[PDB]
């Protein structure tokens, strides 16, 4: 299956796989089924699919998840599944725990079975807010061990505290210990880069900290247009991800409450925002740099 070796994400056949894709808000948009096909048509090789474990939003049951996985495969996309309900724990009142998310993943094991070539399990989205981010490490390690003890073989993906941006550096500091908690070694870290990452050196230094330590890292979400906290330097994110050959997944296909981060307007793939054009068609973008996973074979 998908696995980690020498700090790289590899397919079962040993070929290096570098994610070039986007996030799609499946759990809030069950009617936008065409999104995956559209995302593939624009060149993506991976989609990160927003699920809910039912803690905060409406649980995506096993049949629905099986269908999402099948749809990813039908569109020759690698599938990163993630539980969104953990977002901002300790600061967002409605947030769920990583243990709750873990019980959800365990409940999905029957539909995840046999899909290790295609599906990566991102335990919980941004699973800690800005309050006491050092508290993130213990439950993260516990969730990893719990899923492995349950028999889950899929490559795991781990999000950071401080709402995924890790600005207190807790994930960066504690990564080795988190990595070692997975007996299989098949674990990826994921940084979300928004307005914290507003200078080239912030981005380069963060990514390089993981690369130089031999730990695998992807940019599981990133933004581009400015917000009230600053202006993410997406140009450097894309260039650095290409230089270091690290995966990236843009946020997001469509349907944000604030549409500034919609890559496509109204789920229409022909109508990309400035942001969508940058990500899909710009330098170091998806059209330029995305290679299909080799597990799918050569098309036609
Ligand atoms: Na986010
Ligand atoms: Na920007």
């Amino acid at each position: 299956g998908l696995h980690v070796q020498g700090g790289r994400l590899l397919e079962g056949n040993g070929n290096d796989f570098v994610m070039r894709g986007v996030n799609h808000a499946h759990t809030w948009y069950p009617g936008q089924t065409r999104s995956l096909a559209d995302i593939k048509a624009l060149g993506a090789n991976t989609v990160r699919v927003v699920l809910s474990d039912g803690h905060r939003w409406t649980r995506n049951g096993p049949a629905d998840v099986a269908a999402v996985i099948d749809r990813c495969k039908a569109n020759r996309l690698i599938c990163v599944l993630e539980v969104h309900d953990t977002t901002g724990y300790g600061e967002e009142p409605a947030a769920g725990t990583l243990d709750h998310a873990a019980d959800y993943w365990i409940s999905l094991m029957d539909v995840l079975a046999g899909q290790e070539d295609y599906v990566i399990v991102n335990i919980g989205n941004e699973p800690w807010g800005n309050t006491d981010p050092a508290g993130w490490t213990a439950p993260t390690i516990a969730a990893v061990k719990k899923l492995r003890a349950a028999g889950l073989a899929h490559t795991l993906m781990i999000d950071a505290p401080n709402w995924g941006q890790d600005w207190q550096g807790v994930m960066r500091a504690d990564a080795r210990s988190v990595y070692e908690a997975d007996p299989t070694g098949n674990l990826l870290f994921s940084i979300h880069m928004y307005s914290v990452f507003d200078t080239a050196a912030e981005i380069d230094d963060y990514l390089e900290a993981f690369v130089d330590a031999g730990l695998p890292l992807v940019i599981g979400e990133f933004g581009g247009p400015p917000d009230q906290w600053g202006d993410p330097d997406e140009d450097t994110m894309l260039a650095a991800a290409e230089r270091l050959r690290l995966g990236y997944l843009a946020w997001s296909w469509s349907g944000n409450t604030d549409p500034v981060l919609d890559l496509a307007i109204g789920f229409d793939p022909d109508r990309l925002s400035g942001w969508g054009q940058r990500v899909f068609h710009g330098v170091h973008g998806i059209g330029e740099t995305s290679r299909e996973a080799t597990v799918f074979g050569k098309l036609a």
